[PDB]
């Protein structure tokens, strides 16, 4: 069986996947996608060419199946119903019998379980900082993202019980998490988007499903990971109601 890898949205783990695939002479396609455009249809041409074509197995790495996969397609993912699975990076390495070196295992732990993940395999303070900086960079965060993050923390943050609630107009949320960490619970929202981080995502999922179909929701990172809504799918009043419901859990 011959492998073809189709890559989803970029971050440090996806960049590490590119390196391993490049080193191992694997057939792969990388359209420089991001978290909010990682659609299988970005690779429609490749699906037409290799789909249902006997020798090949097509591995889709964190791609939304907006078109019907062919019979030789395998989804590689660790979100939603697969939120307990290892990072896509670890799954790809296993497919290729690739032993992850130390840096790569830190990348994988950060990708699946953030700073807590890196701490439980003994990452140092310098290692954690390099990984976070390189992850934000691979996501495309820039200076104006980091500036808006500081603004939201100074002027748009309030703490209710153990829950931080941050209103922001920032495009990228990861700079906010990295500035507020450590925290137990964090809710970041905009007029048309929210992401919740930390303890008890399952009760957050119960709230979200009263307002929107599951196709507008994503989660991962484990029991106390993250759960969010796809940008511009919910109205401001729906977001505001959800925010109130999440605050009520602190009572
Ligand atoms: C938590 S991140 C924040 C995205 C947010 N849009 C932003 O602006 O920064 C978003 C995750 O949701 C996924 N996602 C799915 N669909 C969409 C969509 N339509 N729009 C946006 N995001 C979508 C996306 O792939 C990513 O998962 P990943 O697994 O690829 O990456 C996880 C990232 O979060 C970090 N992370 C992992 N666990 C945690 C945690 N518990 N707390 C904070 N960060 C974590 C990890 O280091 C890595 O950088
Ligand atoms: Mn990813």
């Amino acid at each position: 069986k011959k492998h073809l890898f189709l890559l989803g949205g970029h971050d440090l783990a996806m960049q590490t996947i590119v390196q391993i695939l490049t080193d191992r002479n694997v057939i792969f396609k990388d359209r420089y996608l991001q978290w909010d455009n990682a659609l299988l249809s970005q690779y429609e041409e490749e699906i037409q060419q290799y789909g249902n074509k006997e020798p090949f197995i097509i591995y889709g790495v964190e791609l939304k199946e907006d078109i019907t996969p062919p019979t030789n397609y395998i989804r590689i993912d660790h979100h939603n119903e697969y939120a307990t699975y290892p990072s896509a990076l670890e799954q790809v390495a296993s497919i290729l019998d690739h032993p992850l070196n130390r840096y790569q295992t830190l990348v994988a732990a950060n990708d699946k379980a953030y700073i807590p993940g890196m701490l439980e395999i003994g990452a140092s303070h310098e290692e954690i900082n390099l990984i976070r900086q390189e992850d934000r960079k691979a996501q495309g965060v820039i200076e104006d993202d980091e500036k808006l993050a500081q603004e939201a923390i100074t002027n748009g943050t309030e703490k209710i019980g153990s829950l931080y609630v941050v209103f922001t107009t920032a495009n990228k949320f990861s700079p906010i998490c990295d500035r507020l960490y450590p925290y137990e619970k964090l809710l970041i929202y905009t007029p048309n988007e929210l992401i919740y981080y930390g303890k008890g995502i399952n009760s957050i999922q119960k709230i979200l499903k009263r307002y929107t179909p599951i196709s507008n929701i994503f989660w991962g990172g484990g029991i106390n990971g993250f759960i969010g809504t796809v940008r511009n799918r919910l109205t401001t009043n729906e977001i505001l109601n959800i925010v109130e419901q999440i605050k009520l859990l602190e009572l």
